[PDB]
């Protein structure tokens, strides 16, 4: 056993988390009326760790269509209309024991 | 200063990373033509940890439009076409040193 662990619905973390989930929930909602808590009946926290990870790139395209082999080395394309680069930022989030990675965040400005 | 710091593009965790981000870049897009990089400018990582809440909850439609006051306590639907209820599972992402929070995963079932 390493996932959550059950909590009151006192300890303040949970307080907070319950009025924030539905906070969330009532402002993405298209119903004009406000909804609320009627019995929290389930409350299990746990503690994670990971790595972000924030890099810098700058990407080219190559010649290689996605179908092909040995995208890796593939040339960058040169042509005047088919040369593309773009700088981007990119954050991946992981959780090294779970073997995990997530995109948090992407943007790439066509330089 | 408790930011990201610096890493080698060798490190292996970054050269994962990179290949993710670039992997996810390129099945996002809609370009027929795969890209790689170019060249990563700048690389940086940072170890964060926070609490997932994990909520289990009753959610009741209250009569109060969310344009009032008193939402808090105030009285629940009980009309015909008006009462609703619903059973959702929230997963609150917590980050305490920085007083954020985040609504990871949330879906409810009118029950
Ligand atoms: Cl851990
Ligand atoms: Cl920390």
């Amino acid at each position: 056993v390493g996932g959550p662990m059950d909590a009151s619905v006192e300890e303040e973390g949970v307080r907070r988390a319950l009025d924030f989930a539905v906070g969330e929930y009532n402002k993405a909602s298209n119903d004009m009326y406000h909804s609320r808590a009627l019995q929290v009946v389930r409350a299990r926290k746990q503690i994670v760790a990971g790595v972000n990870y924030f890099l810098d790139v700058e990407l080219g395209r190559t010649t290689c269509t996605k179908t092909q082999p040995n995208l890796d080395n593939c040339p960058f394309h040169d042509q005047p209309h088919l040369k593309r680069k773009a700088f981007c930022s990119f954050q991946i989030y992981a959780v090294p024991w779970q073997g995990t990675m997530t995109l948090s965040k992407s943007t790439c400005q066509d330089a």
